DNA sequence: TTCAAAAGAAGCGGAGCTTC
């Protein structure tokens, strides 16, 4: 009874009454809130809440008063108090369109008369703010002190909301528009990840908006009015914000991109400040006076995030102990601004840095129209993170008199994937421009004499970052190449750099300079040693040289070594011996490095080694169509087209076929995680096209530089060496362009066939407009498929083991299997609760649930051992937030638009997320997680996933750990894990509760294509539990592997780099024999231990 | 069916069908 007179105490006007079995109008936002035992928002209780946080902002005193705090962000100074004032009067714009809007839906359709007389339109899916509306005469209005807190939260997310939004990927974007990944336009990805869709904007704004309003749900409200008034709040704003031009609204119609496409889909973007713009250099001065614990800030001095108690985005996992070290580790970890570089950065400045490292000037008619939507792509990228890096500086500065001096910490989750990301879009792990500027990792070097080992790691680092691969070549070998680069084409940038480090100035032509000098070498971290070698250049004191500059332990080949080592669960083959030798696990073979193997042993890392399959197969698929010459003139011109345009694909003088690793790196990787092979030809003819649309511009350019010169020198002229040799490769693409859109390959039972589509390419070429399309682009991706892919994905089975893809099946079939009887458990459980309340005259349809009683059907899953757990990593891989549970809309805005659908967190089907999930989970997740917690964890590092940055004085011993660490997690067992808790599952499923698709989706996992069609649940029953026999098996197999690998003398160098490999002191010595030698004699040794178990 | 986050709009009526 405190908790209702306590929340009425506060809202004593609102409309309605605070019991859900009342007769007249009920309020559903006392009976959905209560008031929090201890303060959340400042806001709470205050009567005008826009006037009192203006009157906060309004000078440093009053706001040190009001946030109760002694001293201020320092960056909370006259300009930036200024700012916000008129910020803050910008709120009473917002809050005077939100209360018109109130006033004209009263009005319309006499709703609010009606609501006078007791027509309950507080529960419509429209008119839940009525439930924080007071009667005011003959009409109603606004609570003051919630919307004024609803809009101070609005002006936040303003501020701060485009920062923090996740990057779209053509995935994504697909799923989104409901079109084909493959068959994506141009820059339309680019289009959609610029802006944010409805659920995207609301869902940001309402969680905003319900923190600022600093109550607590209620677990026995109906999630209708617990997430529907915050939400219903949020679609007014955004829809004020749209009326107020802070946000632009932009209705995206498919129809256009896709005659049978009848989705129309909102874009949000929110319109842009000054980059100049004070309020930049302090942008949560909001958050951090309305909030008792801001989420939303910068973390300077021992100012140190807090640790995260649940994954992120599952709530219903909590980060282990052993995960919850590893974030304090890393937050714990302090960054410091490297000056020059800020400097380096501001000189040539954003203009010249767009030329340098984005697209430049765009001449949008020496650009194809695709090319030029992918350079515009490009700079957005490039010009965000410097806008971003800069307002992070403006507010470091303010910090104290040396930037140099403010350490800064970065807030870090824990993702689904085990992996430790840091938070925000633009920061030193994601952004390759700030991880230059902003650095954990700094070093007093002795650099007097260039035969120290502190010289010798400088030039580690100076050449990794100048794109020479350290980890192929031994150190002095590294040593002499990086020598002659510095000595040859990079002198004349390093002599501009000298002078930059000597005056403070460029020269005008100092991007082509650069440019030059670096070539296709060029990156922001080229651009860091280019600035670190001419700093040592003039260093005063040489023997003390302080410097940022780092060398990465980067995994070789690292998620496919890991799911080898990890997954693969049969006795030992030479085969697997060499291949596993490619990422660094060497047999027999003591304190071997990666550097030695690359250069002496085998120069054929996992991909080329793939690739080289990929040749045998190709050849292989020619002899069985070796008399078909149309087969083989189809198969000629695939190879042709992409040796034009391709660069990892040569065609020899003879026709003969060189293949580079570049080629297989991506399809190896995600076929591993399950990705089916049209959707690599898709990738495949995607990076074609784009080099096309590129050459387009390319003939366009040198066409209006010229315009007496003919089309094949406009567009092969830098390719070729004669006129008349431009001329056949013109001949080439026009000919390889027509036949591989005029036919494809279809399989027609076990052999190849072309057909005619009869949508062959036909015209004159317009390089302006010039557009692969539609059914062009699916023919193109046809003749990959089959040509290329296919044998490609032979050739990568081969390369990894048809052991490993034995394991994934599995898992994947496991994993899968589970998660279609939780999602479909789930959604029952659901329905029978809402057909419960039905029963129930307080319900009514529109406010779906309790917390509570969603709890309990979240709970009631449990016997199907929904996580899998390692013992120090936990994953939910069915874990999700999906609208097909409640299947209903939660909240619209006034005017009957913006209809956010109801989104639960629920259990879903996994498809194929439980390979990836697994491998790069206890994989280079576990290593990570490990290197951050083990005896002794490098300190002073950034870890980038499968990368660790590490300072120039630790190089050496922070390596060896790393190798270390992989060793650790390759004791691994993803398998048994996985098979522990399907075992759970099989002893409580009932596979006769599953809806009807449940069972036909299980049955696609489970079951052969013929036994399908009309099985039984016992058939279901019993395919999945063979299932589970198979994971038993594999995991016993993994178990018995790296028991016997460990008793052996295993070198480990898979973060390579430095050569500094980690050794295991096997005593079993294997050393002076062959892979089938060391195979033979690790099957014995599987054997016997296969006997210690067997009896 | 690669993974790391989901995700149509809007009239009429007051949910949920419907048409684009
Ligand atoms: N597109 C992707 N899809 C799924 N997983 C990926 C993808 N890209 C990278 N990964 C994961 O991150 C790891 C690190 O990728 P990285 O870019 O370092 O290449 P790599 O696979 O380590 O090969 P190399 O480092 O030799 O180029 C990969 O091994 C893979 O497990
Ligand atoms: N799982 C996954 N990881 C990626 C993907 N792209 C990049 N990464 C990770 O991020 C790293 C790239 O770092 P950067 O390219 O910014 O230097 C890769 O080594 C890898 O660990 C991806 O598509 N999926
Ligand atoms: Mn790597």
């Amino acid at each position: 009874e405190e908790l209702k007179e306590g929340i009425d105490a506060v809202y004593p006007s609102l409309v309605g009454t605070a019991d859900s079995k009342a007769e007249g109008i009920k309020n559903y936002f006392k009976l959905s809130f209560t008031l929090p035992e201890e303060q959340k928002s400042r806001t709470v209780g205050s009567e005008a809440p826009l006037k009192d946080v203006a009157q906060a902002l309004s000078s440093r005193a009053r706001y040190e008063l009001f946030t109760e705090k002694e001293t201020a962000n320092p960056a909370f100074n006259g300009e930036v108090i200024k700012r916000y004032k008129e910020l803050m009067e910008h709120g009473e714009g917002i809050a005077d369109i939100l209360r018109s809007r109130l006033a004209k839906f009263l009005n319309t359709k006499d709703v609010g008369k009606r609501f006078a007389q007791g027509t309950e339109a507080n529960r419509w899916v429209g008119g839940k703010l009525l439930n924080i509306v007071e009667q005011d005469g003959d009409t109603f209005k606004y609570n003051e002190q919630l919307l004024q807190t609803a809009v101070l939260a609005g002006l936040q997310w303003r501020l701060t909301a485009t920062s923090n939004t996740a990057i779209k990927d053509a995935k994504d974007v697909a799923a989104i528009t409901g079109i084909d990944q493959a068959l994506l336009p141009e820059g339309l990805v680019e289009q959609f990840d610029t802006g944010m869709t409805l659920t995207e904007a609301v869902s940001s704004l309402a969680q905003k908006i319900e923190s600022y309003w600093g109550l607590s749900r209620n677990p026995n409200a109906p999630l209708g009015y617990t997430k529907g008034i915050p939400t219903a709040m949020a679609a007014e704003i955004l829809a004020a914000f749209v009326e107020s031009t802070d946000v632009v609204e932009n209705i995206v119609d498919m129809s256009e991109i896709d005659p049978d496409n009848k989705k129309t889909i909102g874009l949000y973007t929110i319109t842009e400040l000054d980059s100049f713009d004070p309020i930049n250099s302090f942008p949560t001065a909001i958050e951090e006076a309305v909030l008792v614990n801001p989420t939303e800030k910068m973390f300077f001095g021992d100012d140190i995030p807090p640790v995260a108690n649940t994954q992120l985005r599952n709530p219903a996992v909590r980060n282990t102990p052993e995960q919850k070290a590893a974030l304090k580790a890393e937050q714990a970890t302090e960054f410091y601004v490297h000056t020059p570089m800020v400097q380096f950065y501001e000189t040539l400045g954003k203009d010249r840095i767009l030329e340098l490292m984005g697209a430049g000037t765009l001449n949008k008619e020496l650009l194809n129209d695709n090319h030029a939507k992918s350079l515009e792509g490009k700079n957005r990228s490039v010009e965000d993170s410097y806008n971003q890096l800069f307002s992070v500086i403006e507010q470091v500065r303010a910090q104290s008199e040396d930037i140099s001096t403010v350490p800064i910490h970065y807030a870090y989750n824990m993702t689904r994937v085990g992996r430790m990301q840091m938070l925000g879009k633009y920061n030193p792990q994601s952004a390759k421009l700030v991880r230059e500027a902003i650095l954990p990792t700094k070093a007093t070097l002795d650099l007097s004499n260039q035969n120290n080992e502190d010289f010798s790691a400088f030039q580690l680092g100076l050449a990794q970052a100048l794109d020479i691969k350290v980890h192929t070549m031994t150190r002095e070998v590294m040593s002499d190449e990086l020598t002659k680069l510095l000595e040859g084409n990079l002198k004349p940038a390093i002599d501009m750099m000298v002078e930059f480090n000597t005056t403070g100035s460029l020269p005008e032509n100092a991007v082509d300079v650069l440019n030059t000098a670096l070539g296709d070498r060029k990156s922001f971290v080229a651009l860091m040693a280019l600035m670190e070698y001419s700093r040592y250049l003039v260093a005063e004191d040489k023997s003390a040289f302080v410097t940022p500059l780092y060398v990465e332990a980067d995994g070789v080949t690292n998620g496919p070594i890991n799911a080898m080592m990890l997954m693969t669960g049969g006795l030992f083959t030479p085969d697997w011996i060499r291949n596993i030798a490619k990422g660094g696990l060497f047999i027999g073979s003591p304190n071997k490095t990666m550097n030695e193997h690359r250069s002496t042993a085998d120069n054929n890392d996992l991909y080329q080694a793939s690739t080289n399959a990929l040749m045998e197969s190709l050849g292989k698929l020619r002899s069985n169509y070796a008399s078909n010459m149309p087969i083989q003139s189809q198969i000629d011109s695939l190879l042709s087209l992409m040796d034009l345009f391709l660069p990892d694909i040569n065609l020899g003088e003879n026709g003969a076929l060189e293949l580079k690793r570049g080629i297989a790196k991506n399809p190896l990787t995600i076929t591993i995680y399950g990705s089916g092979a049209r959707g690599i030809a898709g990738k495949l003819v995607s990076s074609v096209t784009d080099a096309i649309y590129e050459r387009m511009s390319d003939v366009l350019k040198a066409r209006a530089k010229d315009p007496n010169i003919s089309a094949a020198m406009a567009m092969f002229g830098k390719q070729a060496a004669s006129e008349a040799h431009a001329e056949e490769l013109l001949a080439r693409f026009l000919k390889d362009m027509e036949t591989l859109t005029s036919t494809v390959p279809v399989k027609r039972k076990g052999v190849l066939e072309l057909q005619s589509t009869g949508t062959g390419a036909k015209g004159k070429i317009n390089p302006k407009t010039y557009t692969i399309k539609g059914e062009q682009l699916k023919a193109l991706q046809e003749n990959m498929l089959h040509f290329f892919v296919e044998p490609l994905r032979n050739g990568i089975t081969q390369t990894v083991g048809e052991s490993l893809v034995y394991s994934t099946e599995q898992l994947q079939k496991a994993t899968q299997i589970q998660s279609v009887v939780l999602e479909d458990m789930f959604k029952q459980r659901v329905q029978e609760k809402l057909a419960e309340k039905a029963k129930d005259p307080t319900w009514k349809k529109g406010d779906f649930l309790t917390q509570k009683e969603l709890n309990d059907i979240q709970a009631s899953l449990n016997n199907l051992a929904p996580m899998i757990e390692t013992g120090s990593q936990t994953f939910y891989i069915a874990g999700s937030e999906n609208a097909e549970v409640a299947n209903q809309v939660l909240a619209t805005n006034l005017d009957d638009r913006m209809r956010v659908p109801m989104s639960i967190y629920a259990p879903a089907q996994a498809g194929v997320a439980g390979i990836p999930f697994m491998t790069i989970g206890t994989g280079d997740g576990m290593m990570m997680q490990t290197l951050s917690t083990m005896k002794g964890a490098p300190k002073n590092t950034l870890k980038i996933f499968d990368g660790m940055n590490i300072g120039l004085n630790d190089i050496t011993d922070a390596s060896r750990k790393a190798n270390e660490a992989v060793y650790t997690s390759w004791q691994g067992n993803p398998i048994k894990n996985v098979y522990e808790s399907y075992a759970k599952f099989m002893k409580n499923v009932d596979f006769s509760k599953l809806s009807p698709e449940a069972l036909e989706a299980i049955g696609k996992s489970a079951l052969e294509y013929d036994q399908r069609e009309n099985a039984t649940v016992d058939d279901i029953a019993n395919a999945a539990s063979l299932i589970e026999r198979n994971l038993r098996n594999i995991a016993l197999g993994v178990d018995i592997r790296h028991k016997v690998l460990d008793k052996v003398n295993l070198s480990i160098d898979q973060m390579a780099a430095v050569g500094a490999p980690y050794q295991n002191n096997g005593k079993i010595d294997l050393s002076n024999m062959t892979p089938e030698q060391q195979a033979d004699e690790l099957n014995k040794l599987f054997r016997e231990e296969l006997e210690a178990r067997k009896q």
